[PDB]
């Protein structure tokens, strides 16, 4: 535990965190940088280096807490995004797709993991997912039934919105949003299907009163 | 009661719930993937058969809760469901039109019967409906009115929107959701009557104050 | 006080009420059909004189209230509606534009004072306003300083929607209830002044926000 | 304290804020008007004039103010903001931009200084901007997060929408007022990116879960 509790004073040290974050809001800064095309003209490569430096030291990083914790550290929720998190940017810039390469970005979320308030926030947010999966699954219940009826009773002339039970699944949540749903889908839909009103207006009734509930049922709860 | 408690045990079981939401699920699936014309075409009829089968064991089972409760059966909102949902997956495949063919998907709710907690949520939401029936009554009301003076105010120049009682209704709720209410309605009816806004805006407003002091009238009476 | 007792008999009597709010929901019945052309030109002239019948009935009703209650008559909110309600009811016809004859639908709101619970509804929705007022004055005020701001920075290109104080006012209304506020004004917008973002987003913030706590405002106090 | 108290029991004088008041609302007044062109030439320079002489008097009571209280003016946001305001209003009309000519219509708020309830209303309001700063930074990292990908996404074939971080900026706080979001952006996003929904509906919940989250956090504590 000599070299052990060497390390352990490192990681545990305030230096280390606070230049972590250092380097997370110095990339970050730099990535809206390299987001300019002109800016890429000029310093370009420095800001590539840039960026593979400090994912080299992000590696070192969450290897020293590997050390530090352990077992203890895959079953942190906020160790084991900083760690996926790392490892999408460590995946060659090459092969495959590029969404690895613009996933990249997603480590500017360590400012979250690695700032507390950042993670109560997120925590407190968090708390109430498990509150309302009761709702979310009757909803998506809700949502797969209706899905499954238009694309039958529409996806035949309007194939576009609805000739797939995923197409469906898109414009129900655009309807849900109520993004012209009357302009731009019903009106259309009822040039050929006159009752189809009588399709979504129901549809537009439950999703938004469940949806008016589920946020009433919290507030309400509490004090 | 010797054939009558043999029915119940069975009824009652676990054994026989699990296995109904198992063809809830079941089915669920199948439903899906027959909105795939291509799986229509790769493995239609065995599917086909399988939704005939289902409904003849939900008869079946249908039959054997009458028997246990008789008379408590038609009085369960619940069954009551299950029952009416299955008698609707009961009308020949023809006939008619195919409604009654795409409202068969609707046997995928009992899923929400089936299940508790799902009856628990549903029970929740609805719970809150004859709260509000005043209101909703004095919104109906409202609608009414103003459909009626739109339809004799505009329905004569612009008779998709409001050239009869029930286009008037569908426009002013459109109007409610505020979908296009200005771009898509009142600005094109200005070009004709100046003053259409003294119209409109009180009606979102009135519309609007109300929908808000509604659920206001909800969560306050909880704390 | 003989007559006039004898006559309180009959206003404060049961079968009178219940007379009156058999002629609104009849005659609304009949708003909603005399709005069918087909209709009007078989039952049409029948509409028409059972609603100069009703109106007439609805005077001497009115009357006979006043004769009841006199100088408390004209202090009850519920009755000077019923009054002016009539009244435009009684205005020729002809004369003028036909406004009048399209508000003597106006009437079916009697429905509301000629009957509790919606009385109580109406007046607990209003009971609100009066504790708004410091808000809905903070608002027009905000309002009328943007109006005029966007009527002189935008008026010149854009008459359409900025011409002029009032259609500014439209404008910004449009933009608070969020309806294409972007694809439809901001963005053309920008294609002229690239900054007009800056007018915009921070009036949809302020905008937003302020409805928001207006409410929270209401939730909160209560309980 | 000769001289001084002379000008206190003025600048502390009832007559005096009232008189203030009273150009506030007959400078606002004016600035409505001054905003049509009929009346800009037929009744013009007096309301040119009138301007001139109202901010001159608001520049002597600046002033009167600061002798009264100092070093306790500039540590008044009230009198802070009257303070630059009239500054503002001071610019000559000529010379740089003519946003410095319209900003001067701003103030028409200092009613909302030079009168309390208001000062309390716009007191409320702001008491809880400090409750939300810490989810306005954890929104804000969101939105650069998201900006940054989205611009790297899809700013190559959708230069208006995405070319840029800030035309990014733009866009995604479109899609979080939900406007157009889908027949405007992600539908014709799709066209080329059949998986752009992944990034935006994702997106839609965050934003939209937390702005509820956020209300939620506000009003529950109330009670």
């Amino acid at each position: 535990s000599h070299m052990y509790l060497r390390i352990t004073n490192i990681v545990e040290s305030s230096f280390f965190t606070k230049f972590i974050i250092y380097l997370i809001v110095l990339n970050g800064i730099t990535m809206g940088l390299e987001t300019s095309k002109t800016f890429m003209q000029s310093f370009g490569v420095y800001t590539t280096l840039f960026n593979q430096i400090v994912i080299t030291i992000f590696t070192i990083e969450i290897i020293l807490r590997i050390y530090v914790h352990r077992i203890s550290f895959f079953k942190d929720p906020w160790s084991l995004f900083d760690f996926f998190v790392v490892a999408i940017s460590l995946v060659p810039t090459s092969s495959g797709f590029e969404i690895l390469r613009v996933l990249r970005v997603l480590r500017l979320f360590r400012l979250v993991t690695a700032v507390p308030q950042m993670r109560k926030i997120v925590s407190a947010l968090i708390s109430v997912i498990p509150g309302m999966l009761s709702v979310i699954a009757l909803m998506t219940l809700f949502f797969y039934i209706f899905a499954i009826m238009a694309t039958q009773l529409f996806g035949e002339r309007f194939p576009e919105w609805f000739g797939t039970l995923g197409e469906s699944f898109y414009t129900l949540f655009q309807v849900m949003t109520l993004e012209s749903w009357s302009m731009g889908i019903v009106r259309p839909l009822m040039e050929v299907y006159p009752y189809a009103w009588v399709f979504f207006i129901p549809f537009i009734f439950v999703v938004t009163f469940v949806m008016i509930n589920l946020v009433v049922a919290i507030i309400v709860d509490a004090c």
